[PDB]
């Protein structure tokens, strides 16, 4: 029923910037713009607002973040915010998010790692249900719960468990990747991250995949066979035991029915890298999986996807090297060798400028501008190698976490906005308050 | 659109009734989390001030001035506005859950907006201001005014008042900032500003004075000098001895904004000098919350009474320990009439009842020092006392404009106190409005 | 200005896209409205004799491209001729009225006579393939020599260049070919065009169609001939009667667009299992749909839609989308009502625009203004039409009226999330000359 | 935007200087195909009327007048509006290319607009009506005037005119749907309308007539009755007798829309009944073509002289054999003054020259019928005489206003008139405006 005021309706989900000649980094964002907070900040001292999820289709918005009252991390019961809503304009021209249905999905259960996508029918919603923690989830022989919900244009909120015993039968573990998913065709695709069972069919047709990525113009000094066997050891992380951690993308039919003919699709480990949070994005024509940097690789990831009925095809990946993450050493920001570990964090890069034949060029982020630690949020667009100017959140050092970027565009202006979703140091109010920056994307001639 | 019924008979009523307990027996919890309704800065410069809020048995509404540079730029502004109703969640936790909300941003600079929740929507009274204060009490023509109203299909509409009418003795005139209440067909609206010098209102105000005096605190200076200075109160400094008037604002509340205004100016022997304030209403009772913004530091509420398009205002109540922070020879502390024009918006909210409706005890957030705008603390006041109480922190934070609402949600039996905030904030601008929520527990 | 120019924003999101995706209404309860006015942006004949025809109209994300063919003294005239060539943007007015703008208008006009042209709006702006026709189509196929072809471009600077194909090589196993009128579609790098004609025979691809043939059948209505006799009839109508037997052929031929005219040309014949006998045509990109529009100049008179898709330089056919109410007339026995295969040349130009679609994008439903009779040419009417049935209609004329050629596009106003049909319809005229070109609108409603 | 340089010296230029031929022995050829920038309707009840055409040495600009349901209605219209320029293709054939093509469609009604060629681009002026004719001439206010540009860039601008000053006297006041002309910075446009009675401009033409003849067919009427048959002309039974004036507007071409205007308003010593009209620019003379909308049939070209901001009108060239359809007892063949509003504006274009720059001939498309408006027929004509003509049709055939400009192909040696009109249409609506080209050709 609603939509977006008609100055958006055909700048969203589109290539923002198609363009042959100019260096990307000729492109560069603004300053931070004032605009309509739609994102609750705590209101207390150790409330934890974290994991945001956002997705944008060409009728409305759909925002969700996980709420623990006592503080992050915390293993403890949780809830989450819910919003729906519809991008409008002031007399003024500027832009405002307005929130049409906000509610708290708050009851017996407890929804975790949710990832939230704009479909037809209202925002969909796939969450984990859990009752141990992932260390515990990693050793039991059970799958994880997994719900479909959906909240309506109606207000109301409504969901399904998945049969996870069948549909995910060769995993330990399993979680949506928080990051959105996206309507393709008549389905919801979302990305999935988790532990498959030693020995299962899933886990040997894995058996010995491994896909080396390099930075560019900086040379791993190790011997071939060690990269190898560093690479093919970086799937099966110490930290749970030597299990493979798969990544997936769960397809659904969007119906009235909730849960309806789910579909998961594994893509091998020639292609993807260790299993970890990620996103479905669609931008023109064209879909990609970002996969956040969890592993040995630091330069942000996204592999083209192209959509098979219910299944996917994932390939070679897009990468941008100065779109760096932080991580703990030998997984820190300027890391160039295969090795093992389990760290990063989520950064999401937005596809933005375009060739003409479809080809990507340059995407719109928000890094985390530091070797080790989660610091010093930073805006700016990035092509394969380098990085634009930036916009800071401040000069001073400061903490956040996960970031989540869209962008659209205002035809009657020919104006470009990138929406940065980022989770931000706070005083007073819990550890982190999630902040929607929006800046315009400029060109320095 | 309507409250979700695990709060009828739980919104704009007594919370609670005792003719014994003592009054500071009741407490605020600890802050709760819920579902923060307020907007926040994006950016570093982003100015949010100046909230007012009411609610009514079926909605609540809000609204804060946004500016894009600062908060003392006086060239344009904005207002976000929104419009929305209380839920639980399936454990019982209370969420306001906006319905419309809206950015409000044209050529036009609304300025020092009360709201009010009526039968049609969101009722807005603003002032169009073309200069700054200072400059518009030595203009002659009284200030622009405006009803809006934000209906629930989320459609704005406004209508000029007639001013030149309406305020034709005033040269300047603004909203309270604090909510308006929907009573007996009308919206009524609490107002302030300045007389033109030997105008018929200000003629009629020559003479009239009140002092309000501290509980067991005694002004040594002598009756004859503190009742020159008591008048002196009505005419400060600042703006060159024009009187600043306390004014109170009816309109029929109808699908024509700007119906029949009519303007009831109460006299000076009741109110003190002019200021911020809010109607409120709880039960069959209503009063005005006026701003300490003179010599008087307790809380102010005056019983209010309506008659038709007027009302008429009694004898306030006052809580001793509900102070606010003022400008030396005004401060928290003080006792003796004076002139000064200081001060801060922190209003208290009707909460504990006689039987046979006298109020005992207010629920507030005030801000804790003497002369400056720091350490914002909720407690629950009687005349002279102040509870247990909830602090946002044990250090010391710079902290402005409260404004507390307290409902039940009847199906949990609990009592609750909503309270609005502006408080200090990094990165993101000066202030953050902050919606904070406590339970009232009992001791 | 040699910058691209681009639709009024009101436009963007709506052009070249699906424009209803609906599951569940009856496809026949969208129907068009009464015609609007808006700004008629063909031109008119100026003299008694002067013949404009063979409108071709192609519209991407930035610009719409437009032509047809002036002859001086009528239209069969088999003589030298010239083309109108417009590229234009769609605007709205102050009023959100639709108009489309034209940006550049000029006369191609000089020693070359272009025939049977078809455009297509690419990045680099009007993109154009003709035939330079020196023999009328029956000495064309008696003649062992290929038709000669150009590709040229009208550019953003209102410019014209074109370079000559090399037919001898290209279209070595032909005796005649040409475009195929309706649009080209701009497809990955590569603007695609319909095109038909007659193969050598004994040739090498007329050899891979020996024995290849198709039956379609109307819906519901079978034909009774014996089944030995109806593949007989079926064979027979790839080689017409009227040039003596020679196979007449479908195909596609591909160009990369680049400031080098005639680049890399590529042509791909599909199976003759697939296609009916060749003719007019039009290479249509709906969403991320392709499908070749053929002209029922055969005995299968509902409109065509072969689904399209492209590989590299090729592309590869479909068995089609059949519209059983969107008839059009021919001569006996293969008239509106036709139901068996048979051998003929006939029919008339009218196309269907792809309108309504599942989420899945199976196609449901089609716009376009077909001539309401048997056997003549006469009484345009637009409507919605399904597999089966045809909307409500919108007619030209209460009375009996002359028309021929139809193409239509169709659009949506984002601004107001309004769906637009333009057909452009081939008209008789009074005072000035056989037809006039006209650019009627509707807008689909749902009742 | 400039045209081709094939038309270098061929435009707004004396196109056949000639002291000996017979005017009558330069005729037009048959219609030929080029390119028509004229819009047709594409609806059955479009109504496209009311062109208006001029062109400069650089381009040329047209407009029409569009209402969705029918001619008569009088609720909301639009205008299309073109800037564009001549061009030839390879072979040498005329073509008029369009550049900005633009419908002007808001809230505001315009009505009976003209446009001008300008060196800012196509500048027109507009009445912008919110009452019928019948209606403004009885209110007291002046009728709302703009003055608008389309300009190069595709953009349009306008400025209202303050009109209750600069129409002070007049009840109502309109273009004269005829081009305006580009002379010495500023745009000039021809102007009609309704005198307040009484008014000072009013009374400035008290008592001033003026009678013209047809040739060699004297009116009969005794000379007392013709004098005030004459002044009745001036106030038309119409708008009840109040004086229907002619008058010209200049304005000041800037950056600043309706910049400096100055209102001329002519003796009626001079000038009939006012009428729609044209400024034309031919060489170094100018002229104002008014409509026969009073007693007199033959098409009247008033020599123009530009002083400042004001405009002198000297007595006019008619010529006999260019008549127009009225109703009796204004019809084309009427002799006798008389007062009526009638006739159809059917613009003579200057065409053949003396050495002396004194005009000899025009060419026009004339409608040619007695009464009705009928029968378009394209000639050229002397002060008395028709040449050999060219028809749209041998068949009776319904038309109304035509507008005719002349213009040389220098690379070609071929002289052209263009001649816009008004045809009737079959099946889309009651007209479609033609623009009709033809070459000058002679007997010899
Ligand atoms: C796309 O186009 C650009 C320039 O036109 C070219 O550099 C790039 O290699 C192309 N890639 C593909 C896959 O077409
Ligand atoms: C109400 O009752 C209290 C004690 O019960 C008394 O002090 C107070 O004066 C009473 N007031 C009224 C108005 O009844
Ligand atoms: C698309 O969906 C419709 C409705 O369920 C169905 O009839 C049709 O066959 C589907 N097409 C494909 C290719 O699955
Ligand atoms: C120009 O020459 C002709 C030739 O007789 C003459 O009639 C006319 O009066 C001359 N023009 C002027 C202005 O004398
Ligand atoms: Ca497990
Ligand atoms: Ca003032
Ligand atoms: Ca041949
Ligand atoms: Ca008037």
């Amino acid at each position: 029923a609603p939509v977006h005021d008609p100055d958006y309706i055909g700048g969203i989900g589109k290539e923002l910037i198609v363009d042959d000649i100019s260096d990307v980094t000729s492109f560069y964002p603004s300053a931070y713009q004032e605009h309509l907070n739609f994102i609750p900040a705590p209101t207390t001292g150790s409330g934890c607002t974290r994991i945001p999820s956002f997705d944008m289709s060409t009728t409305h918005y759909c925002y969700t973040h996980n709420v623990i009252l006592s503080g992050c991390r915390d293993h403890s019961h949780s809830h989450q915010y819910l919003a729906l809503g519809v991008l409008r304009t002031s007399a003024t021209g500027r832009v405002f998010f307005s929130t049409l249905r906000s509610i708290n999905l708050d009851d017996t259960q407890n929804r975790k790692s949710c990832s939230v996508s704009a479909t037809p029918l209202g925002c969909d919603m796939l969450c984990s249900k859990v009752t141990e923690t992932e260390e515990e989830d990693y050793k039991s022989v059970a799958p994880t719960s997994m719900v479909h919900g959906r909240l309506g244009f109606d207000g109301q909120y409504h969901e399904k468990d998945l049969d996870t015993t069948v549909l995910f039968k060769d995993w330990v573990a399993n979680y949506p990747g928080v990051g959105g998913g996206s309507f393709i065709d008549d389905r919801v695709w979302f990305p999935v991250y988790g532990g498959l069972k030693p020995n299962s069919p899933s886990d040997t047709a894995q058996e010995g995949k491994y896909v080396i990525y390099k930075r560019h113009n900086n040379t791993c000094p190790d011997e071939q066979d060690y990269q190898i066997r560093m690479a093919k050891s970086s799937y099966k992380p110490g930290r749970f035991g030597g299990k493979r951690v798969q990544q997936a993308i769960l397809s659904i039919k969007v119906s009235t029915s909730l849960g309806k003919d789910p579909v998961l699709t594994i893509p091998p480990n020639t292609i993807t890298l260790m299993g970890a949070e990620g996103r479905i994005l669609t931008v023109g024509t064209s879909h990609f999986l970002y996969q956040r940097g969890s592993s040995y690789f630091s330069p942000a990831l996204l592999y083209p996807m192209t959509v098979n009925n219910k299944t996917a095809t994932l390939h070679s990946p897009y990468t941008f090297n100065a779109f760096t993450r932080p991580g703990s050493v030998p997984c820190q920001a300027s890391a160039r060798c295969p090795n093992s570990c389990i760290t990063g964090v989520y950064t999401d890069p937005y596809p933005l400028i375009f060739h003409r034949n479809h080809t990507l060029r340059g995407v719109f982020g928000t890094m985390l501008d530091d070797e080790q630690a989660r610091l010093n949020p930073v805006s700016a667009v990035f092509d394969n190698i380098s990085r634009s100017r930036v916009t800071r959140v401040s000069s001073s050092s400061t903490k956040a976490a996960y970031t989540t970027s869209t962008c659209f565009k205002v035809v009657k202006t020919n104006k470009a906005y990138c929406l940065s979703i980022a989770e931000i140091s706070n005083t007073l109010f819990g550890e982190f308050r999630i902040v929607p920056l929006l800046v315009e994307i400029l060109k320095d001639d």
